[PDB]
C-alpha cells in the first residue's frame, strides 16, 4: 500500500514537504502516490508527504483555514482561480524563483498560471473534456460518431427514439454548461465584466433543458456519470479525460473516446480544461522549498508525465512526455491517448477570479440545477445568477 511506504519514508526524514491534494481514490490517487514513492526513494533524509483533504472543494476550504491557522503545506493542487485568491494573501512563491525549468511545458497550461507575467503554478494533472461514447450502441443503429453540434443533437434524438430513453447523459453543472456555452460562441468576460446571463448562456442552458423535455438528454443527479452506467441506454457524455479509467472500469459495453463536436467540421469543439496545478507556499522553509523544486522537476520529467498521463487520462503537460518511449508504446496500442492530446489543442478556461470557485458551484451551478431539475426558465435562472454574482463581486 503506497501511502504506507510513504509513511515509512517520511518517518526517517529530517525534512518533509506536505502536498495537499483532492484525489479521493482510483487511478489518480494511485498514480500520484506511486510518483511520490519513486521520488522519495531517490532522496536522503527528505520526502514529499501527500495529504488527501477530500475533494477539490474540501482542499480549498482546508487551505483557507490553514492560512488562518498560520500552518500551510509546502505544496498544494490549485485551480487558476484559487491561485488568483492565494495571490491576494501574497502566499505563493514564484516558480522560476525556485529555479524550475519550464521549457517544453504546453503554453496553453503555462499561460493559464501566469499572473502579471509571473508563473505561480506548475501544470501537473490537467484534463480536457472529451466525448465518451458507447461504440456498441452507435454501431447498433448505424450512427457515426458526431463531429458537429448539429450532428450530436440529431444522433442523440435518433438513438433515444430507437432505445426508448435519453442517451445523452450529463451532470447539470457549470462544467457541462461550459461545453455548450463555449461552442455556441459565449464568453464569460465582456469588457472585463463577468456575465452569466448573455444570450449564448441562455441559448446553452435552453438546449440542455430542451434535451430533457424532448427525451434525448438525461440528467445524472446522484454520483458521477460513470457511477450510473448499466441502468438505461447510454450513447454519449461530455466529461473530463481524468474520468477515463473510471468509465473503463464501469462500462459493460465497448467504450469510445472522440474529440468534441464543434460548430463545423473544420475544428473540434472547445473542451473545458480542469484538473490542477501545483503551487509552493512562501511560508515553507528553504529546505522544504528545495524538496518542492526537485519534486516539481521530477513530475515535469518526460517519464513521470508519460506514466501519470497513461495511467489516468490526464493530458501530458510537456512536449517531452509525447516523445518518451513508455508514452509511445501505450499510444501505439491505445488510440484514446492521441485523441485526448488532440482535444487538448482546443481548450478553454473559466475565469481566474478569486471568487470563481464560490460562483461556479453556489451561483451558476445552482441556476443550471433550477433550470434542469425544477424547470426554471433559463433566462430567469441566469438573471438571478448574474445578480447574486454582481452582489458577491461588489462585496
Ligand atoms: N473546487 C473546484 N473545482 C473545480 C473548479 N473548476 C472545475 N472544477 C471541478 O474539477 C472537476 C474535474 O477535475 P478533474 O481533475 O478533470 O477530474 C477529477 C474528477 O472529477 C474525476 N472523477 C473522479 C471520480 C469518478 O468516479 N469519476 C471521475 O470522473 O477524476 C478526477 C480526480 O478525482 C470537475 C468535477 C467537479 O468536481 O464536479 C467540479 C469540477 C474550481 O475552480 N474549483
Ligand atoms: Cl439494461
Ligand atoms: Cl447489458
Ligand atoms: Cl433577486
Amino acid at each position: 500500500k503506497p501511502e504506507d511506504v510513504i509513511k515509512e519514508q517520511c518517518a526517517r526524514a529530517k525534512v518533509v514537504a506536505e502536498l495537499w491534494h483532492g484525489f479521493t481514490g482510483g487511478a489518480p490517487k494511485a498514480a500520484l502516490e506511486n510518483l511520490v514513492v519513486e521520488f522519495n526513494k531517490a532522496q536522503q533524509g527528505r520526502c514529499v508527504r501527500p495529504v488527501p483533504q477530500g475533494g477539490y472543494r474540501d482542499l480549498s476550504t482546508k487551505i483557507k483555514a490553514a492560512f488562518a491557522a498560520g500552518k500551510v503545506p509546502t505544496m498544494a493542487q490549485a485551480f487558476e482561480n484559487n491561485i488568483a485568491l492565494y495571490l491576494e494573501a501574497k502566499a505563493l512563491l514564484p516558480i522560476e524563483s525556485l529555479g524550475v525549468k519550464l521549457q517544453g511545458v504546453n503554453l496553453t497550461f503555462l499561460n493559464a498560471v501566469r499572473f502579471g507575467g509571473v508563473v505561480y503554478g506548475v501544470p501537473f494533472n490537467k484534463s480536457i473534456q472529451v466525448l465518451y461514447y458507447n461504440k456498441d450502441l452507435l454501431k447498433k443503429h448505424g450512427v457515426p460518431v458526431p463531429a458537429t453540434l448539429e450532428e450530436f443533437v440529431a444522433a442523440a434524438k435518433k438513438l433515444s427514439r430507437a432505445e426508448g430513453g435519453p442517451v445523452y447523459w450529463f451532470q447539470p453543472d457549470a462544467s457541462t454548461f461550459a461545453y455548450f456555452f463555449f461552442n455556441l460562441g459565449g464568453s464569460y468576460l465582456k469588457d472585463g465584466k463577468l456575465v452569466l446571463n448573455s444570450k449564448e448562456a441562455v441559448e446553452a442552458l435552453t438546449l440542455l433543458q430542451n434535451g430533457v423535455k424532448e427525451g434525448w438528454a438525461k440528467p445524472i443527479t446522484s454520483g458521477y456519470i460513470n457511477q450510473n452506467l448499466g441502468s438505461g441506454p447510454y450513447a454519449f457524455s461530455v466529461d473530463t479525460s481524468a474520468g477515463y479509467t473510471y468509465y473503463l472500469r464501469a462500462a459493460k459495453f465497448d467504450l469510445g473516446v472522440a474529440t468534441l463536436p464543434g460548430r463545423t467540421k473544420g475544428q473540434p469543439g472547445y473542451g473545458l480544461v480542469q484538473g490542477t496545478n501545483l503551487v509552493v507556499f512562501r511560508q515553507a522553509s528553504k529546505e522544504e522549498q528545495a524538496v518542492a523544486k526537485d519534486f516539481l522537476e521530477f513530475v515535469l520529467s518526460p517519464r513521470a508525465q508519460a506514466v501519470f498521463a497513461t495511467a489516468t487520462g490526464y493530458v501530458p503537460v510537456t512536449e517531452g512526455a509525447l516523445k518518451d518511449p513508455v508514452y509511445q508504446a501505450y499510444a501505439a496500442e491505445n488510440p484514446d491517448y492521441a485523441t485526448i492530446v488532440r482535444q487538448s489543442r482546443y481548450a478553454k478556461f473559466e475565469p481566474a477570479l478569486a471568487e470563481w470557485e464560490q460562483i461556479r458551484f453556489d451561483i451558476l451551478g445552482q441556476a443550471i440545477k433550477e433550470a434542469i431539475l425544477n424547470k426554471a426558465d433559463p433566462k430567469a435562472a441566469l438573471d438571478r445568477a448574474q445578480k447574486l454574482a454582481e452582489d458577491l463581486l461588489s462585496s
